[PDB]
């Protein structure tokens, strides 16, 4: 799995691919590992099984909702109840939301992590992606959308745990 | 085990092997891990136990009917539940359901995944029940059934868990 | 320990072994790991701790009245109730129940089976006791009381958790 | 640790060593690991820590006073409660109880054993005091407790985790 | 694998399955385990490699030889070779050797037994032949070939690891 | 890796992928798996490094000359050597080869396996490209050109260690 | 397994049960394992395999002639020669000779033990019969041949690994 | 550690960074892991320590003298050596080697890769500087050396195995 | 991660890296890991997640009031607190804090520890830049501030876990 | 195993107990694990096999002839030989060595330690030994004799492994 | 364990602790881990056994007279016969060796690494007397003497296999 997100003019792009694999066979090629929350402001990526995500991306709906809006001060408030809350501590998955302004990786370990760059990714490929991302951004003009399409492609080429088929957001 | 679902021409149908295995020691050859839920119009396969098979199809049921029929929406609300209710987190079986429309794979993980394919398999020799269907699927007209029975011997000649007593459900 | 019921001409027996093992020693030899339920038309056997096999049984029995003698019925609500009930989740015991009719293995992990053949086993010599059983079943005029007798002694010579004192139940 | 009890003419003897080891260590070498309970009818040994034991013998208090000095049902009830009961699953311990006429092994797995013979004996020296026990019975016509002095004796001459200085009780 | 050798009137005979088991997928089954050494004098089984089951009966065929034919010898010879010979040393295939009057299993770990019966048996499902085999023996007048044949069918139909494609050979 | 061969009507296809995976990484997806050896007349393929695999062929193709083309002879004797050479024996590739009229899988376990049906594979993917080729052999008249190629393709879609860059060589 | 060896009255006698286990099935119940060496005058027990065992009496043997009969200066070589021979080194067992006056415990660890008692043993029932045949030895005037018959009895009885099926030799 | 060869405009360039590492500690930060051999036409990279790379390195000098500068040719028969040289065997190592149209990634277990693609690295943090010089050999026209100066760089901010002093060399 | 906290002549100094790590990848590089607590009197760092430290700082603010800033008390009850209540539990962080007069390590295990001397530090890197402070401390004039600074570059410099982007406050 | 070394007043005293154990059993109380060297001038004790013992006490004995006598020159190359030489590099006693001025610790592991004060000692219970003769070297007027008599008795009572038959040994 | 070499003004001092422990037990406080050769003209130090710190030291003298005293080659070299020379292979301690000009940590495991600072260490503590060498460097004008001896005071201090019994040498 990867999932990259990238911020250039004004703009914040997320991709994620659409492999799904059991032990060493993919059950599953063009999966979507990218939503939308916050009345389609918000970007939501997550690695992990989708019944994970989706309980913790209604927690993260309400935490929103709760405290005006404030990504920030939401991230840190579901990063507390995931960390304590019985129900939600059994959950593993990893995720990465973002604004227009903000991105935030958000673990089951109380972490809540804004990377200090114009790019940040999850997931096996992850790293890999971010590697192309952080070139592009650097040595060219391209869009944050073009950049996106680009580094989850190379990541889909080096990892055999995330493919080419790309589902890409926008907020 | 192998449970194999193939939908062609508006058809679904399900099929299951009936071996049952201790160690390495066969203790059953003609079991029946395939029946029909949401009043005959859904096909439900299992690799586990009957006693985890029924409590899940029961909670299953009653999804179906609460979210009207929604296939899709069933399978996620009977994933989350998997993964938070204390008395199914305890179920270990792996789940196949498919109606007319879709096909979903669903685990105690929080995994509920519909491959991008007319075809799907979970249990030990799923692969190759999977990979035979595939085959005929691409490459003859053969109806829904016609695969599913040819694909299920495959699949018992080459895994020793699973055998050539073949149970067929259709919807 | 070796449970095996074999059932020829109408006749349905019962035989387990006696041996008690604690690490590598034996402690008992003479321990009755069969008995008979449901006023006598019943033959259960078990392999596992006394405490575990009383409450299972008691529970069992329960069932068998909730559902008139109903021996399938009553198996598979046991079952279901060992896998979700808080008290029984705790009982390691393995089952094996028989009537006139049918014959039943019962876990903890939520199995109920019924093996295709007219004879069935569990314990670390079942396998033994089973094929000695299935050859005299197939080769011989032996009735099952005999066919018992024998395979179970032979099970008992060959499995180092298995003795030859044997307690037989008839129905 | 070495706990072994010896029923010869009418009278039921126990013995107990007194070494506490801890690691490689000896913290203690003076030990009471056999008690007397039911009012001074019943006795009892143990192999684990003192508090876990007189948890477990405050309940068997309890159970014996409850079925009427039942030791047979009390012994089965006992292993019941320290299966299932949240609190003494905790408990970590070996038990061995005996009266005038019955001898019983009771653990937290349910196990409620009565060895066929006029000797037991629990522990990690367990049997070699029985093994000696047996030899003293059934060729000289000493008394069962001369039998478990020198047999209690000789377990300490060979385990490192049992020592000399031996308590024993009678009813 | 089964591979299992009965005497009986004076003939011996033995046979084993073709099934050749590569993780859970039947790679062949119709494999020849069998063989026949010392001028049609002695029988050979083998459960493992050919490489190195025909390795090894080279140098049984020599040690035959060398020791005038006696297959007690032979087989200690061989035993004593296949532990410090460094070629040897790396062979891990399991033998079973007999001729008209003796029976031994040969192992790379020093074993040579010869079971105290008129049946013996290795690989996976070799206890289940054995078990059918001595319950015919002792209770029909069925040939040592007959008993075979009869044996090693349940072996095959219980053991996942052993099919129905039996080769016999008989001495 | 997935290595294939198919034998339809007197002709014999190998098909193999050409990904090269380190850890989880890609690091080739064109590697070239299967060659002809034997003057032309015998097909081979190999899961492994290139290092090991040319080693062994040359061993085979030494083997082949001495026992004058016989496959069956060469592949037993190739693996007697790879069993006891001190240098072959750190040799691990998985060999496969084929030629007119037999089919034999070797390893450096002494294993010299021949499918009893039409098709072979080797290689993680192996199992699936084997479970679509007898399909297609089954209920086809396609050649085997055209079911190797389809059955690779599909091998590459499930397995995440095998690609879609086959290569291709016939006899 | 269980080797005992007793001295009395200027006798001694050494005994060994006959089990030989694989796993948890008894594939022969009669084994010697213990034999003479020495012309006759030492008496020599092994707890392992038949041909480690033979290959290391050879040794002994040698050692023996080399130092004039002397038990205990060739026990000492004997045990130098187990810890470094690069052949030797690779047999495990445990043995257990013995002559008129000297008994001794040989390893392969280069330990060569003699116990300060009338009795010795060795194997994992050996502790059983040992506590039995000092219980014996200091309160009966029972041979030393009675001695280990009764002692070894009771450890078949014990231990899961030991028979009761006695081979007894005395020097 | 990290070593990245990029080749572009018919110029080879070759890169590393110059970290140590020992548990969590750096111990140095200008390594060298970049040198030149075939008299300066072949570079050579290499993760691992010093004198291992040096004594393959050395294997490889006298590999490339021996087959007249076929670069293709000295990296199989050093894979080969490294394989079954029961010196080289011990060595721990990865190395990347090119010169000015071919690059290789070769192993201890007989592996000889050439990506297909001009760029290749190796190390913990490879595929960080991978993706990344992929992103800028397809989305500008940055030289060579200057690609490998920005995906090392990358590579260090992202692996904590990897750091910024990048030595680069080139043919 | 690295916090060190070193008090000179009435000044009390607390520094922390800013970087962020997630298996061998940094995923931030200037966390802030130090703040100020109790009205601007106590310093506070952590090793650990943000979420931890939030909810664990805000009860350490509680324990503060409750005991009238007494901050040897406040550490004690946060401590007890953490190590009962079933919420604190569950968090991990490792705490660092200190006042004009005293400092105390508070961990999840009960621990509340004040270094008897002018400087503390946890974290990875914590002890690297403890000797730097002590060597500083002991061998120079220079103030808390100056020290903080140069045992934090260096403790950055030698742990692959700790960076250079420090974050300073004082009281 | 416990031996300790005790100097005073020119006086060097050994003692050893004479426990061995097998697993958790006493096999022999009365070994002799201390003896004098080099003409009578060495005190040499070793925890571990006899064998052990004897071959490398001997190379010692060779060593002491061609240094003339010098301990510490003898131990060290001692040393340098059980490292380097194949066949005592098998051997893995631990030995203690003293003469009237010097102490050595001597291990496989190429170790040589003469501890700074008067006191040393090896074996399992070496340290309880080393402490009490420690207290009666600093707080009483006792002779070197007297104080290993009296710590070596403490020792045995501490440890498991060590009993209270001690061997002397003076030079 | 500590080592540690200051490179200052031309002059190069190396300092050792002289701790030696066994599990939790200090052994001896006054080892000398430091020494000089190639004729006074190189320091050396080492983390491990005195044999084999002698035995490696032994060959590194040699390198040294061999290449003319360059010790970057003498440690080279040496390295390359630590890894390939059978003997040299078993010796597992850690080198530190130093001259005015350079400094090298030489492994079995191939690693020759000399730091890019004027400070560098070896052993459990080294880290710590690093850290304190480094802030005493770079904020003082001490002399490498004065240095090495208040930063291993201070690793001593925090280092609990590290004491203060420091041995000194300079070149
Ligand atoms: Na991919
Ligand atoms: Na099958
Ligand atoms: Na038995
Ligand atoms: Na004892
Ligand atoms: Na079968
Ligand atoms: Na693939
Ligand atoms: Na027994
Ligand atoms: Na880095
Ligand atoms: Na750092
Ligand atoms: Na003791
Ligand atoms: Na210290």
């Amino acid at each position: 799995t990867t999932i990259l997100v990238v911020r250039r003019n004004g703009q914040t792009v997320m991709g994620g691919d659409g492999q799904v694999t059991f032990g060493s066979t993919v059950l599953k090629g063009n999966a979507r590992k990218v939503r939308k929350l916050g009345e389609g402001k918000v970007l939501a990526g997550f690695a992990g099984s989708v019944a994970d995500a989706m309980t913790l991306f209604d927690r993260f709906e309400a935490k929103l909702r709760e405290w005006g809006g404030n990504l920030t001060k939401a991230a840190v408030e579901l990063a507390k109840d995931w960390r304590t809350d019985r129900v939600l501590r059994r959950l593993e998955a990893l995720l990465l939301v973002a604004d227009k302004e903000n991105i935030f990786i958000i673990s089951g370990n109380g972490e809540v992590i804004q990377p200090d760059d114009d790019a940040a990714a999850i997931g096996s490929g992850g790293p890999y992606a971010l590697a192309a991302a952080k070139a592009l951004l650097r040595n060219t003009d391209l869009s944050a959308r073009e950049i996106v399409e680009k580094a989850m492609t190379i990541a889909g080429e080096i990892c055999i745990y995330t493919n080419q088929n790309i589902v890409i957001e926008e907020v």
